[PDB]
């Protein structure tokens, strides 16, 4: 039996990580990010797996509420007094953040049941697939999900559309230049404070879905995965943050409601601090071995 709620991956061999041609075309494109920043996703690897399942949709505020009502599970978060969230300028520590105060004290949940939720840290969101009868995606089992049998840039394929995903590219878009886009970042965090600009989970269905049938691949959150991060062969070169992390940090994969389009690819890797540490644009979905 396959959960309504999930979909099957069928198994097969795949090529996990980006080509050399990518990383050349992202530094033709007059993007931030040196080539290193890059390299994580390099060389491409043979990757084998069975079927296995994947959850359709990011996990809701209204199901983790189901289980902090059930468990009286209390997260990172709320033990630590605070969480992360992007202010004007950069990354901050918000004292009461948490997934029912997403924006810290004075701020709430309401009519957000079905957005994913944040502030979720690893331990948070393996507690929860626990007690779902599941489990984090390994990065393997997250990537194929999001690029399919056959290497694609983004869930849909190798074309950008603003329109198949909660990012950072659609807002920029509508306010006409990456220069209002900045303007209206600062003049929202003035009254209204760090509020997430979530998405509700499969609002982009069928656009923006991956191959199998998975939804906000692209952008809405962050997901954890389980996989400790590590390099696709031991002599791939990146900047020296990334080698930092290696063998301590968690995957997080999918890219959130903030990135632009570079940063919301499958491939695309980043990292996070498993020991508690969470933030306002990361969440997590489940997978399950076909037989339990």
């Amino acid at each position: 039996a396959v959960p309504g709620d999930m979909v099957r991956i069928p198994g097969g061999t795949f090529l996990q990580g980006s080509p050399e041609r990518t990383l050349d075309w992202l530094d033709r494109e007059g993007q931030a990010f040196p080539r290193d920043w890059f390299t994580d996703e390099t060389p491409q690897i043979p990757v084998t797996l069975p079927d296995y399942l994947i959850d359709r949709h990011q996990v809701t505020v209204a199901q983790f509420a189901a289980f902090v009502s059930r468990t009286g599970y209390v997260t990172s978060a709320e033990r630590a007094g605070g969480s992360m969230v992007y202010g004007e300028q950069y990354w901050e520590i918000r004292e009461g953040a948490c997934w029912h105060r997403p924006a810290g004290y004075g701020s709430g949940i309401r009519g957000r049941d079905d957005h994913p939720v944040v502030h979720i840290s690893f331990a948070d969101a393996e507690a929860y697939a626990r007690w779902a009868g599941r489990r984090l995606p390994t990065e393997s089992e997250w990537e194929r999900a999001a690029t399919g049998p056959s290497y694609r840039l983004w869930p849909w394929g190798d074309t950008w559309d603003s329109r198949n995903a909660n990012t950072a590219e659609h807002t920029a878009g509508a306010l006409g230049d990456l220069d209002a886009w900045r303007t209206w970042w600062g003049a929202i965090h003035a009254v209204q404070g760090p509020m997430p600009q979530t998405t509700p989970v499969g609002a982009f269905s069928p656009r923006g879905d991956s191959v199998d049938g998975c939804a906000d691949m692209t952008g809405n959150v962050y997901e954890w995965t389980s996989t400790l991060a590590h390099l696709y062969s031991p002599a791939t070169r990146c900047d020296p943050t990334i080698h930092l992390v290696m063998g301590r940090s968690r995957v997080i994969r999918g890219g959130s409601w903030m990135n632009f389009r570079y940063q919301v690819r499958c491939a695309e890797r980043l990292y996070g601090d498993p020991t508690g540490w969470s933030n306002f644009a990361l969440g997590f979905r489940c997978a399950r071995d076909v037989t339990a």
